[PDB]
């Protein structure tokens, strides 16, 4: 074992954190100051310019599908570096990457050339999404006997035709409400739509995934893709995840990305994992920029005492506390992207450790975040430190990429009650 | 013993959610479109006009000194039902009872037929504050051998002189900034700013307490009394709490709260202890909003599955630790102020009981809203749900009113390591 | 609202010390030498003999019922202090408490006045045992659908007949396992046992609970009573609570505590949410043991050092943290009790009171002894020092009386969600 | 970065795992029928005698010296199987580690060649101890104006003259109380044992760290070496580590292990530091034991319900908790052995990530042994389950090898508040 770093893994340290240094610092100062969340990100739009320009969209697609993904070691130092200054632009980069996962996973070769190509060009504000979110939840959507998903699809000639809404997924919308330039639209198949799910049968293996493209939407009629809101969050103030209305929306035959049932499910399981494993990255950075504030703080401030503060016990034990908090959750981070790439681990074990990854991080960020603010006291409650954003954004974490509660934590269990399970596997073999 | 509320407590308490209702409620409407905190507090001045004319600002005063209060159970209730539904304008009119406090404790009768005058009138909108709070911090304003308090105070003639900054006290430049109706100053005695405070005596003895009006900063010069700034806080953003600076402010003789030195500091640690007791009438409030907006949720909703989800035993784990968390806050609330209006105890013991109750309250305040958030997952973190906000204003107590780490925590284990502590005398006698 | 006790109440407490420091204190001579639980138990006897004497299982029984007991609070305080010492015989008295209270609380003066007696004789050394517990677990007794209780009972004649197996009632096989003085057996109704439970039954219309005394076993077989086993148990290690099997067990009808069906089962839940509040008071007892121990300590030792070791801040954390867990959870079982005390507050709100003071106070007493284990530090895991019991005993209460996760929360979790739940009937009636 | 195990780090768990299978496991029925800690750890002999035959004692010591050490990560892997099996003998074996370090560690070949000659040749039970515990404490021994270690040592002619005391260090007497193989006593450097440490010396420059052998203790007078006592400890109750007196106990100077002063201190410091790291390895065995243990539990009982326990949330919480706590505490432990091995590295990010490690890794196996048993229930609290045995184990681990609060926690605050601290400097370098 070996956590020593290569000369490409330190440049994308390097890279990333000169792009947040220079680039990022500055979004604050167009986006703080718009009333709504659709105008925050679209003020946020030049500083993703710059992040194409700078490799880092071209950098969330693997070499051998035309981009520069090294590694996803690589990618976590990365997002750690981004999300430690800024999380605007840098979570439209992630919530990109994701919108391209199914394709970058899925198993047509010629899907892959035709809907990944604006993202490897290094040019323009290309945007994907994965939209898989609803109104009513998603935590049981494969549930045996539920209602499931409400964005159903149906197969009406060489075309299928979505009805329902999603509501969350991350640049879904585009910049202009005209769309994603690819949102993977995840559906359940239902030939009619007003009739409920079939109690009887297995919901994964009715799912399926259409990629829908700006021209998909232009193609269709203005009330057929309706974006009805968008929701005020309360961090992560610039990110865009519309609440959207399809109406007998029209998809070609040709943009369905695999088989619909349990080749869709997994597909979407897969990129819903490795997102699982990264977001852990995010935290981390949130919860890093929290600490190391409150640590500058404390090696220079007395308080109005005869000592700087970090030399009071309690003081130092917050720090101490948040310190191994961030420490675990890199390594823990770094040992799920590593099992994710082990081609000897069967899937049950890389599921198991990015939802363990997933549940730690995000939990933990928070702790990381508060103790720090209790450390450095009342000044961490006004706008003049970063504390006020960072709270904020970091209790997104638990709640989103599929909540620790819901979701994770109901994940990792299932795998835990079969019979094979082998809690081990990816340290010590099977 | 008994938990029963006797028939006033129980007016009380309906008068309380009548006012939170009727008027309180109205609130964010008016401050919401306001964009700089001061601007904020202003929007929020016909709400404390209707306090004051619905008896609240009398009911801070005892009735021997004119008002209404009945007793700090009352009390305690009353905060619980205002800042259950919204802290604005309810923030105020406590900020104005800690005012007021230091001169209600004192044991001079003309001074509080003075000063409390306007507060027992039933008219207007008078605030009050005390002023303690430095830009430099305050945890270690009594260290022998430290710098002390920055603002200090020098007798000349019949007229003391007041030089230094404050930052964070509520109300203490009034609506306009020509000053609350009523201002504790509380100030280092030194007959020369430029040095030191001397090592070798106790910083408890050169305590005093100036009272401050808005008559007193009109007999002074412009540049004697001045605001430097308006903190932009994470949540609770209508209270006013600005960075004054005094400079060569003079203040008559007949104003000296008491005589300087131990009886004073007393009377602002007395103070102190009362407000650290009710602040957790202040995060039950807001914890208990949080807890009954997730429970709703809970009952009312499946998020997509076969059932509503309150019957999930990870939901219910939640719920079930933050009712918890608010039922023990509550008790230890109303022990606290009942053992504080105890004759028969002495003050270390009423001291490390209010010193118990600031501690547990807030910390546990923050992981109610927090577990609430987790429970009612995703939707949380949207502004159409009250989270956002909750979240933003429960952070502020484990922080303000004398932080958790620096100041409560100090306070009591400087009880605990005396030679005659008594743990349990609050509860079975010394 | 108030707090203060009365001169009974402080005589309670004053009697409870004063028995538990001149008699239990002895105790440990004895029981230290003997290498079985049993014969542990056994060495008990003494000090068994001494609290009847003493009053202590007369005040298990109303007054109305030819008992002493002067209420919940009175019962509250001697336990604390009782357990405060030692739990030896303690848990014993507590036991006999929990055996009586079927029969206290039925419908049947006749039964009260047959079976009560020898416990208000104020002679030997009488045991009462409710035995409910089974070697497969009863969290899932009233389960629809599941097994069930698997020791059943049927009519026959003018005689219930016992079939199957209890674990861990305590007291169950007395002193010599010629049996506890009175047992309630809670039996699942079934005229054929090796017939599993209807599925369509509601299982709480199946329960019955029969009287078994020493003249009822000594009526039957000798091998239709059997004690296979004793527990060796982690802490309470002079407690019985055998492993007993029931073989055509002949009971007389006139023994059937009362209807079967709800009003058992109800009398059952009432008993053992009687016993979720004053276990409360158990664990404050160990808990406050382990506190006062650490605080001396922390007093008097510098740890080779400069100064008591209290003055280290992360040491007093601990210590401030015990100490609000120990207040919060007395305040609570107060609360509780007098709940259950209040003639005017509905079933479902006492039990729900009832639930959140178990799950609070046991869990936050392992917490307490374990903080104050790490503030002591090495000397506290040496016998020389009561932690290594009180840690072990500790352990017991989140686990015991209905454990916590399987039991007391999944009851909390049924009365939260019913439609009519009301958060805080308690306190704000409604 | 890669966590991927070589051949032999696959082969030293297996055989660690055969080793503690087949030979380990018959320790219980030896040391169970004995009456006390010294009778106990004699029954052990038979074990570690096995263990020297498999070369577990030579694989301690660096094969530069002679030994089998092969890595710290094959050491971690070892101690990880062996504690998750049974702690007596392994404790044996990691104590004499430990005691053999400081001479491991020293820049003299010919001091390494003479005392570690036993310890390579795979020959009896040769045991080490580093004596540094003593009966007044030791967080306090490098505090400058405090009275230092009270075991003390003066230079007379060629020889040096050690009194005072120790406790607690591990295999200190040896098998037969006639001393360890090896013990490195540390002393303070003191004339005159009457007089108290000098105010103006730094402690650290007064460190000496001499080697007492058998053959030390049989050229001395038998009442310069006693010892008076034998902790009975809650857990581990199988080691030795007994309470020494020196009185007048003359060593040779050719035993000196280096210069007194800062490099003796210096030796110490690493050796703990080292330990620090690999203590971790332990918690995780014991706390692994326990999860496994509830896992397997949890899979195959339905507790008398019609579902395995593994299928209700709240035991798949607990299960989840435990799993998370045990993979981030062996990353860390990987992570703070593979960054001590790194020569590249200042002392100052070791010591700061062996520290976090200890803190971490003991807290947290705590939490987890303790939340396998509540998933478990009532079961996990009788001695045929080994959760008794665990709760005692594992509660030694944060307070032993330097406790949490007041050692470790303070090493690394001392640590963090250096003016170059580097936070990061074990994972991106300096
Ligand atoms: C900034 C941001 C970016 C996002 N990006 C995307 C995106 O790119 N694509 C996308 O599709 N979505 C995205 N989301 C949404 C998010 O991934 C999911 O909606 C969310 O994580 C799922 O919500 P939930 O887990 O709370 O599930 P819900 O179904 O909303 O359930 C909510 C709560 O109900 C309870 N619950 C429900 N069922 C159970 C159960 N069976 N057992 C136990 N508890 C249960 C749990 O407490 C759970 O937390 C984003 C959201 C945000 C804020
Ligand atoms: C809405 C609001 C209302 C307020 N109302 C008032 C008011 O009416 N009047 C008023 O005067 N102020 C008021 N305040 C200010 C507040 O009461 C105090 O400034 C604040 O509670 C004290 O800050 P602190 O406890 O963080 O101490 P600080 O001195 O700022 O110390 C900050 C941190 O340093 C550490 N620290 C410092 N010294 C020590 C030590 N010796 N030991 C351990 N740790 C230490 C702790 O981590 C502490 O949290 C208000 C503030 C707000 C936001
Ligand atoms: C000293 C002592 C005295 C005792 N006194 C008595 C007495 O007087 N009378 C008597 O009858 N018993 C007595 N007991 C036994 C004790 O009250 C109960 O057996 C115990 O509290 C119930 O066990 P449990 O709660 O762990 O349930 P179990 O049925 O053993 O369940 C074990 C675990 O399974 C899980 N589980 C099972 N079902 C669910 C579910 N539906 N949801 C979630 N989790 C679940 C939980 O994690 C639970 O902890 C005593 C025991 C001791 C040690
Ligand atoms: C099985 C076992 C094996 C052991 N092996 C060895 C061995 O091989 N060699 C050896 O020498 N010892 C050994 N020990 C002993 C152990 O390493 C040390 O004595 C112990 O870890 C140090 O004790 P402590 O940390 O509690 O410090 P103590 O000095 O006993 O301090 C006790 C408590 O006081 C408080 N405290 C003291 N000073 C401060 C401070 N400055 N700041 C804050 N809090 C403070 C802390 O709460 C601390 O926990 C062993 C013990 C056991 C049980």
């Amino acid at each position: 074992v070996d956590f020593k770093l290569s000369p490409s893994q330190l440049e994308a340290r390097r890279h990333a954190q000169a792009f947040a240094n220079t680039v990022l610092t500055k979004a604050s100062a167009e986006y703080s100051t718009q009333k709504d969340q659709l105008s925050r990100f679209q003020a946020t739009r030049p500083f993703y310019r710059e992040a194409v320009r700078h490799g880092l969209i071209k950098a969330q697609v693997p070499i051998p599908l035309g981009g520069t993904m090294e590694s996803l070691v690589h990618e976590s130092i990365i997002l750690e570096e981004l999300f430690a200054v800024e999380p605007a632009t840098s979570i439209t980069i992630v919530a990109t990457a994701l919108g391209l996962m199914p394709v970058i996973l899925c198993d047509s070769p010629s899907l892959q050339e035709k809907f990944l190509k604006p993202f490897i060009s290094g040019e323009g504000e290309p945007l994907a999404s994965l939209m898989h979110s609803e109104p009513n939840g998603t935590a049981n959507w494969l549930q045996k006997g539920g209602p499931g998903l409400q964005t159903t699809a149906r197969k009406v000639g060489n075309e299928w035709v979505i009805s329902g809404e999603k509501l969350w997924p991350s640049n879904s919308g585009g910049w202009d409400y005209k769309g994603a330039d690819l949102a993977c639209v995840v559906c359940r198949v239902s030939d009619d739509p007003s009739k409920p799910q079939d109690p009887n049968v297995d919901p994964a293996t009715q799912i399926a995934v259409l990629l829908v493209t700006r021209e998909t939407i232009a193609n269709n009629k203005k009330d057929a893709y309706q974006i009805l809101g968008e929701p005020e969050l309360a961090g992560h103030i610039t990110t865009s995840g519309p609440h959207t209305r399809f109406t007998e929306f029209h998809v070609p035959h040709e943009n369905l990305l695999c088989t619909p049932g349990l080749k869709a499910q997994g597909l979407v399981e897969t990129a819903f994992a490795m997102s699982a494993a990264l977001v852990g990255a995010m935290a981390i950075g949130t919860a890093r920029a929290a600490f190391e504030e409150a640590l500058v703080f404390a090696k220079s401030d007395t308080r109005g005492g005869s000592k700087h503060i970090i030399e009071h016990q309690s003081v130092a034990d917050k720090l101490i506390d948040c310190k191994i908090r961030l420490e675990t959750s890199r390594l823990l981070v770094w040992k799920a992207v590593t099992t994710l790439e082990d081609e000897a681990l069967e899937w049950k074990v890389k599921l198991e450790m990015a939802m363990q990854t997933k549940i730690y991080t995000t939990d933990v960020a928070v702790e990381c975040v508060i103790d720090a603010m209790k450390a450095v006291g009342m000044k961490s409650y006004a706008k003049d430190m970063s504390f006020p954003r960072l709270l904020n954004e970091v209790m997104c974490y638990p709640l989103f990429d599929g909540g620790n509660i819901g979701l994770r934590r109901r994940q990792m269990q299932r795998v835990m009650a079969l019979e094979d399970y082998e809690p081990w596997a990816a340290t010590y073999g099977s």
